[PDB]
This record gives structure tokens, C-alpha cells and sequence, in this order.
């Protein structure tokens, strides 16, 4: 059985937050919401992993890029837009990029461009409209006993939280919002808030950490965001099958959510939220006339409910179950 | 008077043609439609040169890049988008990008990634969609007595043409279709085909250079495709001194007909087809309160009609004249 096909899905790289905290003077080198070298750097070593693999241990792509060979889609932000420019930075490296004339490179260091096509704003596909994703979380969400539950834990901490952060918290929605903000202050080395202690910041970013995943242990909440991209994914890995498609490979550039959606449309959803440059692969083998697939997330194999002992199913498998699952939603 | 803000638009670099001579065996080394290396490298040469002009000689971009300094927006192609993602690795080139820990390069060769976003393909902003193009021309141009008159020339010679060539030559669209390829064919050192003799070639690529000049001759034709990315350009030169927008440049990504529209919708159609890289730049000036603007195109600046001896006028007069040319059409 040899691989012929994969979808993949990232989460951009480091990047800066998306707001301030109010008691905090922060300063990120770096414009909000942007990509941070950082952030560049772990796409960049993302993609040189991607290349052992499916380049030098399973053969599916060449060492050279071959046009049209992968199709790559977008989110439309800048820093969706630069995590998949850095990841195939390291996917095909300087070196590889084509040449002209006798040998000479066409880019300096022959760095191979590669296009990256972006959807427009107001797509659901990778990133579902914030007001919507909210209005989501509204109604089927914040009122679940889960989220209620947790609240009700939680909730003697938030007037203490609120004075010395500033930002208004009265929720766990308020605390994911400044969480995200600690989460970057601590991928940055920065040091804590005044008054804010190491032990009161960890509970913050547990509780964004518990938040994030929380949102997606429902299906019906996954499908809604994800069922979209779940369905075109796999619709993709059909497509290698069926002769419609070239490709060896579809790549989305996505976000946090954009995995979790996914994960929790197909059944399994994450245990914690997906740290920067997250990935799921879902990998299509060809042995003759039997298809089989595997889905990797975070470099380790997950088990469909449908998958065997070798955390395989047939790409037939995997139809019935995305369409028992279009059925139920 | 110093330089505060440019607005580009680009032709994308050498790629294939889009279809085939049918009595010909040509082989492009790279897909239809496809950015060929000899294109990277155009592009990624006119790169160097925007930043020997706008970092060295005016000062006006930093030699490293600034997160959201530049606007990058791309038509849905491949070739737009690498065309693009080459001239940014001239302008920031590898060496200049983002360092991380002590001065270790964030990407290997200090490469800088800068975001592009992409149209959808249903936009009309920069690439018009081919049928509703066709249906301009048929119904403002082929009809035309400058097209009738060219026709009636040029007709004795479309049996031999098509007889040579294999595709259906019965008008100068159809000189058109075939000259591209031509064109293609000249740029990469092709033989001619069998039986076209230099002289034949050479008269279908001047009647395709003309054509594709002709259709913007008319400004109503150059208004229907062109109106909305000149206004959206003039507007962004506002927004630099209105303070709605920090950007130092915007980039519009484009093909042939985005330079044709514009240069026809401001009075001042191109006299011939634009070669691969062209580019067009509005400059606008700043001496305290009095702006001015300059249009360059190719490397040579140009004058509007409303411009003074020293091919500049005031930003007022630029918004004046667009005022004008939007209530003509
Ligand atoms: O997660 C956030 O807060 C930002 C807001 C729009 C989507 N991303
Ligand atoms: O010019 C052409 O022929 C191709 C067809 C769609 C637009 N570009």
C-alpha cells in the first residue's frame, strides 16, 4: 500500500495577540493579530518535517515543486497567508527552486514560490465569521451544564481577575479573551501582570485551554463550523480516487478552530485546545483497487470510531461515515 | 517634497499560453497558464529595482520589512500570485527577513515572508471574467470602424493562416488567440511552426500587440472594465493623506488588461500591448499641505491631460478629473 494522496489543515504560527491587557504595558515587536518570527520560524520547521516525511520517507511528493501538484488555500488573514508562504519555505527549502538559462537560479538562493490562493472574508469555510462563531457559541454553548458548571467553579475569581487585569471579566468568555493575551505574554517570556500570580495566570490560560476544547465536544456546535471543510476534505482524497483531481496534496491554512471544528465534526474531538502550528493530515493508500485512510493529528494516528486495531479504514468506510453524519446534521 | 505613498499595479512574468497551436508539438516545460521560471525571474529582477527606487533612492519603504507597511492583492491566479510572491523576494530579498533568539535567521537565508491576499475569482476588480470581457468586446469593439477597417485588411491572410496553424482563424479574435502562443513561443526560442514563415508570425504578433492596444482606445470600454481599480487606486493615494490608512504602498497584482484598463479609464491607453512585468506606479508627493502626484509607467512617467510640464499635478486636480470621468460614465 502506497501513499497518493493528503489533506492537511495547519494552525498559523506564533503570532501577537488580538487585543491588550488593560494593566499590562506589552510590547510585541510585532503588529496585533500578525505572525512573529517566532511564528514564522515554527511553520518554517513544520514544513522541513513535512519534507522527511512525505517527501523523503514516503515518496508522495517530489524533491522539486511540480506545478499544480498542491493546492493551497488560505483563510484571509495575513498571518494564515504567511504560516502556509513560511511552511512551504521548509517543504521545498532554497535550493530546490526552479532554474534558467545553464543552471542559473531563477530566484536568488532558488527559492521556489508556490501559489496560495486565500478565500474572501466573509467565507465559513476555514474561519467562521467571528459575530456568527459567537452567536454560535450563544445559543448552543454558554448554557450547556458543562459551560454552566464551569462557570459556577470559576466565577468566584472573577471580580479579583477583573481588578488586576482591568479587562472586564464577568464569564468564561471574558476569561478566554484575556487568556489568549497570557498565552501570548508567556510564549514571549514576558513577565507576569503586576499582581497577577504565577499560580492565578495558570489557572487563566487552564480555563482557555478547557474553554477552546469544550466549545467542540459537541458535534452539532463542530458540524455547524466545520461540517463544510470536513466534507471537502474528504471530498479531496475522492477526488485522487475518481481521476477529477492532480493534486498529491490540498492544504488549508487555518486556525485553532479550524482544527477543532474538524476534529469534532469526525466524532473525535480534541482533549485541548491546538497549540501553535498544529496540523491533521488525512492521508489516502493505494494498494490496487483497496483505498484506506488514516488520520494523523499532531504526529500521532487517531482512532475513528470506524477504524480498526491499525487505525485504518477503507476511503469507502469513511464516505458512509461522513454522510451518516450530513444525515444526522 | 518627499515620496509618502505609491499605488502599483503589475503584469504578471513569462508563462505559458493558455492553449495550444494545433499543427504544432510545442513542450513549455511548465503547465498552461503557468508562471515558467524565466517569469520568477522577470519579476523577482523588477523587485530589485522597486527597491533600488522606493528603499534606496526615495527613501520611502525600510530596507526590512514592516508588517502591514505594504497592501498585496492578487487576482485568483497562480501566475499573479507567484508573479507577486518573486517581486516581494526583490524587494525584501533574502538576508533582510526576521531574526528570532540571538540573530538566528527566522527562515534559513533570512527570507521575509509578506502576506498576499487573492481576489475571488468572480471579482471584477482586476482580472474582468473572460466571458463577460468577450462580451464587452463584441458589443463596443469588434464592430468598431477602427476593428472592421483592420479586419478587412488583415482577412486575406486567415485561410493561409488557419490552413498553417490548424485553429480557426475567421476574424481578429481569432489572430489574437494565436498570437499569444506565438508569443510564448518567441519568448522561450521556439521554432516556428511548419510553414509559418518568419514574416507570417511577425504580422499575427503585430496584429495581436495592436488589437489588445485597440480595445482601450476607447475609454467607455476601459471605464466598464477598468472604473473600479482606478477609483479603488486614487482612493488608497486619499487614505495615505486622510489618515484612514498607514500603508506606504498598496499592489495590485494584475495581467495585460488590468495596465490596459487603467491607462485607458485616465485618458492615456497604452499604444502597445504590455510586455510580461509591466508595471505601472502613482506617485503622490508631500511639501506640507500641497500634494502632488505622478503616474509612471514602464520606467517613464506619463502625462495626464491635467498635468503640468513637469508631468505632475495636484492630488485635488487627480480627484477632479476622476469626479469627471466617473459622472462621463
Ligand atoms: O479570535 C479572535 O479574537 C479574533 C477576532 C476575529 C477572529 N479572530
Ligand atoms: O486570456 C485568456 O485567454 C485566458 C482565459 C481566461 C482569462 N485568461
Amino acid at each position: 500500500s502506497k501513499l497518493i494522496f493528503v489533506s492537511m489543515i495547519t494552525r498559523n504560527g506564533d503570532r501577537a495577540p488580538f487585543a491588550n491587557i488593560e494593566n499590562a504595558n506589552y510590547s510585541w515587536g510585532t503588529e496585533l493579530s500578525e505572525l512573529t518570527p517566532i511564528g514564522m520560524n515554527q511553520e518554517y520547521n513544520l514544513g522541513l518535517q513535512l519534507r522527511k516525511r512525505y517527501i523523503d520517507k514516503f515518496g508522495l511528493l517530489p524533491e522539486h515543486y511540480v506545478d499544480q501538484s498542491i493546492y493551497v488555500l488560505s483563510s484571509h488573514t495575513n498571518r494564515t497567508v504567511v504560516s502556509a508562504q513560511s511552511l512551504l519555505m521548509g517543504l521545498y527549502p532554497a535550493g530546490t527552486g526552479p532554474l534558467i538559462g545553464d543552471g542559473d537560479p531563477a530566484i536568488k538562493d532558488r527559492f521556489q514560490p508556490i501559489p496560495i490562493m486565500t478565500l474572501s472574508a466573509d467565507s465559513r469555510l476555514i474561519q467562521f465569521p467571528y459575530e456568527q462563531y459567537l452567536a454560535v457559541l450563544k445559543k448552543y454553548v454558554y448554557n450547556s451544564p458543562e459551560w454552566q458548571n464551569k462557570t459556577k467553579e470559576a466565577a468566584p475569581n472573577f471580580a479579583k481577575w477583573q481588578q488586576i487585569l482591568g479587562n472586564r471579566i464577568s464569564g468564561l468568555n471574558d476569561v478566554i479573551t484575556v487568556g489568549d493575551v497570557l498565552i501570548v505574554a508567556q510564549a514571549h517570556g514576558k513577565p507576569l501582570p503586576k499582581g497577577l500570580s504565577q499560580e492565578d495566570a495558570d489557572q487563566i490560560i487552564a480555563l482557555t485551554d478547557w474553554g477552546l476544547a469544550q466549545q467542540f465536544k459537541s458535534q452539532k456546535v463542530s458540524y455547524i463550523m466545520g461540517g463544510k471543510l470536513t466534507n471537502r476534505m474528504i471530498e479531496d482524497l475522492n477526488n485522487a480516487v475518481n481521476g477529477k483531481s492532480k493534486y498529491k496534496m490540498t492544504y488549508y491554512s487555518g486556525h485553532a478552530l479550524t482544527l477543532l471544528e474538524v476534529m469534532g465534526t469526525l466524532g473525535v474531538p480534541l482533549d485541548t485546545a491546538p497549540g501553535y502550528a498544529s496540523n491533521l493530515e488525512m492521508e489516502l493508500y493505494k494498494d490496487g483497487d483497496i483505498y484506506t485512510v488514516k488520520l494523523r493529528y499532531n504526529g500521532k494516528y487517531v482512532k475513528l470510531p470506524i477504524m480498526d486495531k491499525n487505525n485504518s479504514c477503507s476511503l469507502d468506510a469513511l464516505n458512509k461515515y461522513m454522510q451518516s453524519i450530513n444525515e444526522k446534521f
